């Protein structure tokens, strides 16, 4: 294989969401659906009456479903949060402005989004398709934690005055919006729950939102696999546009993330509908382009394997990754994975890599890392694997307690 | 070794009462595990509650778990709409335990609601490794375990339809549940596949007259209190406890897990000076007294997190023997003395998972006549197994009947 593309469908379940799974199927590949229950509640403002039955065929096919928070931060476009919320939002276009502001409250969105798919879909979890509570995605923000050492910011995200294109905006990774600094503390508090957030490489959007009906010009199948041939390989986070989709320090050459392609895309950009003749012009595009990119070599995947299963009779490399059972680990010696030799929290062969900031056992803690523990931040004085006895509260030699 | 060991448990916190409980448990050199309701931190619970965070932190500072004892106590089941009063509301006429369970879906949402609310007062609450609010939990009112798949058992008379235990015309059928009750068992279910272990309790340390205007005053005493724990260890307990109500009635008794183990239910508020009764100034005594003299005559205290015997490296394990491992539990294949690299797991040919779960999971021995959920269907497990990936229920038309 070439690579892997995983097609990452942002902002369903929707009505238009129906008709792209049924293309997937069509293709013969599983897709990534990075899920907004409120459409399950009627409020999204999309045709989304569907969206159960769309939720249901989703997973009943066999694609992943994620989580990309209850209302993509929608309350934190209004000044109070209600059933028109998402048409205000679409009225004003502040969609992108002020999008994060108290990241507890914008975390726990992540939460409440489990809540209601598992209210509407009670069957939920006995998908193993399900990945709610195992992988997310922000809302508007290119940002990754992947594994301990695969983490970064989308830095000009979101905005605190001007949308990106306005003159005058100014985006300063150094000194970042407080919406993204606020964003930057989702992730984190979403890594500490035991998400994975993932980013995308390319963005499958219309080439011209100025036209009438934009989702028209949403990027024809062989130009498209032009843009994939040209992420392959080629940290296109940090060279990506527009600005407000970058990530910055995306770490380059990090190795789970070669010879992969994630793209982003929204469902709602394949209905006949407000935003132009979208079934009936890119339909025909998501089928060919999965057709002539497995032509060209590629194979499509999705997100709980970005990250690949810990597999038996696979022989792994020092610093490899895996995941197994939704954590990630990185091999400590290389070895051939056996039966009983799976990777723990005591392993000798495995730590864990989870890219999380709280103090969890048999994790290879850096100098200059922070933890925290049991409600204080303390900096790692010198790089050892956490055990059970070494908890940073009684080793003052591991770590030191910051103010 | 020790007599036995006793669990001390406390449920409804937290509130203010809460503190000086936390005290005199850390004066009597004792852990012990907190069943928390997460609306005393939004104020609204009707108690004493101010410090209500203050007793969080000082409960998880002192090293006691956090268990889930869902956001509301069901509250919203007592009233017409639930909102800001209703804690009162309910105060009032007494309906606790009248429909206290209607849509499980949505009671069982109580417990995940209860996460959130406890990880906005407490933003660091995860740092604890004591915060077990995502894997302990009981059901309010119910006498209910999911300990292991071989040991659960419901409260079949726990809630009500209509009529209180008291009052004259009540009737308890376990052969044929009230609704609520059904409901609560289904509110287990939906909590197991969300891995939550829920334990019931053996002894419940409370009034012995709740006729007096002070209740709480006649708390049992110290010295005959532990008379009931000695009665209780070993001798199926929630099977014989009154009130009826309060019974497990299908416990299964002589379950090893259970031996030599007694657990201790109580309430915050019993020790408390106010409504019930001057329960710090009488109460806070009877539990000091009753920590010293349990300790002298030869027990341990131990938290719920242990209740299943956390896996150890080092230890010699017998075939059937149950564990628990980073919040799973497991179920011992062969005798054998554990070591660092072959932990618990999903292929571990040592161990079988054994969650008290029924979604259909990886590596479980499965009897015939276990019903698991997959994929939103439910199947019969025709031919007893162990499961593995390849023989999901969907494909396994012989190990699996569908129904
Ligand atoms: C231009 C456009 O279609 N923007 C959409 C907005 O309509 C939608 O409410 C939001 C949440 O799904 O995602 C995007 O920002
Ligand atoms: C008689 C008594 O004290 N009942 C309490 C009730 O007051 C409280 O609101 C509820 C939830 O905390 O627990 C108990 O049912
Ligand atoms: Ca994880
Ligand atoms: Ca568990
Ligand atoms: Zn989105
Ligand atoms: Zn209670």
């Amino acid at each position: 294989p070439k690579g892997t593309i995983y097609l990452t469908f942002d902002d369903g379940p929707v009505n238009a969401s129906v008709e792209v799974i049924k293309v997937l199927n069509q293709g013969g590949v599983k897709a990534t659906f990075y899920f907004n229950a409120w459409h399950l509640d009627g409020i999204g403002d999309e045709n989304e009456d569907r969206a159960l039955e769309a939720l249901k065929l989703a997973l009943d096919s066999g694609h992943i479903v994620g989580n990309h928070s209850y209302d993509h931060m929608i309350h934190n476009c209004v000044e109070e949060f209600g059933p028109t919320s998402g048409a205000d939002c679409n009225a004003t276009g502040n969609h992108q402005i002020h999008s994060y502001q108290d990241p507890v409250r914008d975390a726990a969105s992540f939460e409440q989004n489990l809540i209601t798919l598992e209210k509407y879909l009670p069957t939920i979890r006995s998908y193993p398709n399900y990945k709610g509570y195992e992988l997310a995605r922000l809302p508007y923000t290119n940002g990754w934690r992947v594994t301990k050492h695969f983490q970064a910011d989308g830095l000009c995200a979101t905005s605190d005055n001007l949308k990106p294109w306005e003159p005058g905006y100014v985006c300063d990774p150094a000194n970042p919006s407080n919406s993204v600094k606020a964003s930057i503390q989702v992730q984190n508090i979403l890594a500490n729950q035991g998400y994975q957030t993932h980013g995308w490489d390319v963005d499958w959007a219309p080439e011209n939102w100025g036209i009438p009906m934009p989702a028209n010009s949403l990027t024809e199948a062989v130009p498209f696999l032009a843009y994939v041939d040209k992420a392959l390989n080629s940290c296109s986070p940090t060279t990506i546009e527009p600005i407000n989709s970058k990530t910055q320090e995306f770490p380059c050459g990090t190795p789970l993330h070669a010879d992969k392609v994630i793209v982003l895309t929204h469902d709602f950009l394949f209905e006949d509908g407000k935003r132009g003749m979208g079934a009936t012009q890119n339909l025909p595009k998501l089928a060919e382009f999965i057709r002539i990119a497995k032509e060209a070599g590629y194979v499509f995947d999705t997100m709980d394997n970005y990250t690949p299963r810990w597999s038996v009779g696979k022989t792994y490399q020092a610093g490899e990754y895996v995941l197994y059972q939704g954590v990630v680990y990185k091999a400590v010696i290389s070895h051939t994975a056996q039966q009983d030799w799976a990777p723990s929290s005591t392993s000798s062969l495995w730590t864990n890599a989870d890219p999380a900031t709280n103090w969890t056992l048999n994790v290879s803690y850096e100098q200059g890392d922070i933890v925290n523990y049991k409600g204080k931040r303390y900096l790692v004085s010198v790089p050892h694997v956490s055990q059970q006895d070494w908890t940073p509260d009684t080793q003052n030699t591991l770590f030191t307690a910051l103010e």
